[PDB]
Order: C-alpha cells, then structure tokens, then sequence
C-alpha cells in the first residue's frame, strides 16, 4: 500500500483540480506532505492517457504544455481519461534540479520504486503500480535540463516487442516533432521508459530543447505533440497538425563524445547542424591559463548535432555532443 492518496477522484466525469499527497515528515514539517498538482479530465467511456511533465525538475517545455492543457481544456473535448501531472518529480521541480533536494534522487532511475523508500522511490512506485495499469498511452516529456541542449525531437525504443514498439513509432510519428528518434538508451534499467514499455503500453517520449528553459518555438512543440498525440489515440478530436520532419537514429557508442577534462566549453558546430566524421566538433580551454593549445574533440560519427554540453563549464566526463545519423 503506497501512502500517495488522491485529493480528487480519478474515475469520475467532470473536470477535476487536486494533488496526489504523499506524507512527508521532515524538519520544516512533522506532520506535512508533498501535494504533486495533478488535474483528471474525463468524460464518459475511452483510452486513458497519463501525461508527465518534469520526470526531471529543471525541464520546462512538458510542464507548459501540460499546465495550459490541464486549464484549458473542457471534460466535453474528451472520449476517455486524461490524468495531467505537469511537476512529475515535483519537489526537484520546486527546486529547479534534475534531481530531487531532498533524496538526490533521478526519477528516471528510480522505477519500480518501493512503498517504504524515498520520496522519489515513493512517486515511482505509485506511478508503477497504482497510475500506469489504469493508462493506455503516456507522454513523459523530457528536455535537455540546465547541462544539455538537444534538437527538438519524439523518440521510440528499438524494444524487444515489435507489436508495441510498433504502437510506439506510430505514436512518435503522430507526435511529429521537427526530428523524430529512435534513442540508444541501453543503460535502460530504473527508467520509467522501460516501466511503460514492459507492461505493453505505449510511450511517448521527448528531448525539446533544453538549457533550463523553453522558448516559444519550443513551448509549440511541446502542445503540438501532445495534441497530435491524444487525437491520434482517441481522446482529443480534431485535425492533426502534420509539419516535416528528419528521421534520426543513434545505432552506435561512438554517436557519443565525453569531455575527459575540465575547461571552458567553445562548441564549434552548432546544434542541428550536418557533421562528418572526424569534424571538429568542440574544443575545451583552460580554466586555469591562457596561451595553451585547446583541447580537441572530434565526431566519430556523421550525421547530425542532435545534442550538445550547454553550461559555459565542462567537467571531466560530461557529453561533449552526440551525432544522429541521417
Ligand atoms: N537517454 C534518455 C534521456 C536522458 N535520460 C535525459 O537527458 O533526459
Ligand atoms: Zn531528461
């Protein structure tokens, strides 16, 4: 039994504003709580979606899409359930950190999750248990956060279950993002990717932009996408809105390049830009003096700059840039 208990119904009709209130006793509050804003949507009978914004707190373009559509959307617009959470590791939303003050905790790590564990374990295992068996589909947004910058783009796994990965490439391209994607995230363990894939349902999943912020182009997006995405399973009506867009894959290690020294970062080729291999993708300066040579980092692969180190700062072992292919 997961503490988290509703302030709101999640099986009624009507349009409904509370919080999922996970107890929390701690130093500023001996009998206090995490109230995690959510909003259910429904109307009669249909598919469930469960939509997240802020899987990691300081990623904003999910959040805006899923507040304006949390307020701005009637229970007659929908043939089946919406459930809204636009802060979805909201106490690192709060705090504006990918990861959590209080645990330290990733959420994106934290799945299955566990009753009796940290605040983070707590959201994850309610999501893995109690929200996601009664969902059809769910959007978990994701951008870039305040250390990556990526081209604005719906991505899908290559998964061991053709059938739903095929329902998932279809939701990715009703998504229709500017780039679509087909992620190499192996390292897939403690995802909530991997929770929503294994039980058979479909995910949508993101990477819009990024820098710890949005801007409106981005902001767009992220609405289009999510509109696309709830017409195309059932619960919005409507026509889709259908622009051009670049198919992407990561088939290899060496679509990566990590940083393995401290320094001012000068990327060299911007974001979304063509590379080929061997092009020099980013050099790194020393914080320490002046006049030495920089250090050289070159693509090992051609194709696309579909991320990039943002902070001004690299340390030793961040991503320097990843090249998508075609
Ligand atoms: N490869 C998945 C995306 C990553 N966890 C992120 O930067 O959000
Ligand atoms: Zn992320």
């Amino acid at each position: 039994k997961n503490p988290i208990s509703p302030t709101i119904p999640l099986d009624r009709d009507g349009v409904f504003h509370g919080f999922l209130k996970l107890p929390h006793s701690r130093d500023d509050s001996a009998w206090g709580s995490v109230m995690i804003p959510l909003t259910v949507i429904k109307n009669g009978a249909g598919p469930t979606a469960l939509l997240t914004g802020a899987n990691h707190g300081d990623e904003y373009e999910g959040p805006v899409a899923l507040h304006e559509l949390a307020a701005t959307t009637s229970a007659e617009d929908v043939t089946g359930r919406l459930i809204i959470v636009p802060a979805f590791n909201y106490p690192a939303f709060r705090a504006g950190s990918r990861t959590s003050p209080i645990d330290r905790g990733n959420l994106n790590r934290s799945f299955p999750g566990r009753p009796d564990g940290t605040v983070t374990e707590k959201i994850a295992d309610y999501f893995q248990r109690t929200l996601l068996p009664m969902a059809d589909l769910a959007v978990d947004f994701h951008s870039g956060g305040k250390t990556l910058d990526f081209v604005p783009f719906a991505a899908a796994h290559i998964l061991e279950d053709k059938a739903t990965q095929a329902a998932c490439f279809a939701a990715m391209k009703a998504f229709n993002a500017p780039y679509s994607v087909e992620l190499l995230e192996i390292d897939s363990a403690g995802m909530y990717d991997t929770a929503v894939e294994e039980m058979g349902k479909v995910l949508v999943t993101t990477e819009l932009g990024g820098g710890g912020s949005s801007s409106a182009r981005s902001n767009a997006i992220a609405k289009k996408g999510l509109r696309n995405v709830l017409i195309h399973a059932g619960i919005l009506k409507g026509e889709m809105q259908l622009d051009e867009t670049v198919n992407l894959t990561m088939p290899d290690d060496d679509c990566f390049v990590f940083s393995e020294g401290d320094g001012l970062f000068e990327m060299m080729i911007d974001l979304g830009a063509p590379v080929a291999k061997g092009d020099l993708l980013a050099r790194v300066w020393p914080l320490d003096r002046t006049g030495q040579p920089p250090v050289e980092y070159r693509a090992r692969r051609a194709g696309l700059v579909i991320s990039r180190h943002f902070p001004g700062l690299i340390k030793s072992g961040d991503c320097v840039a990843v090249v998508g292919v075609t």
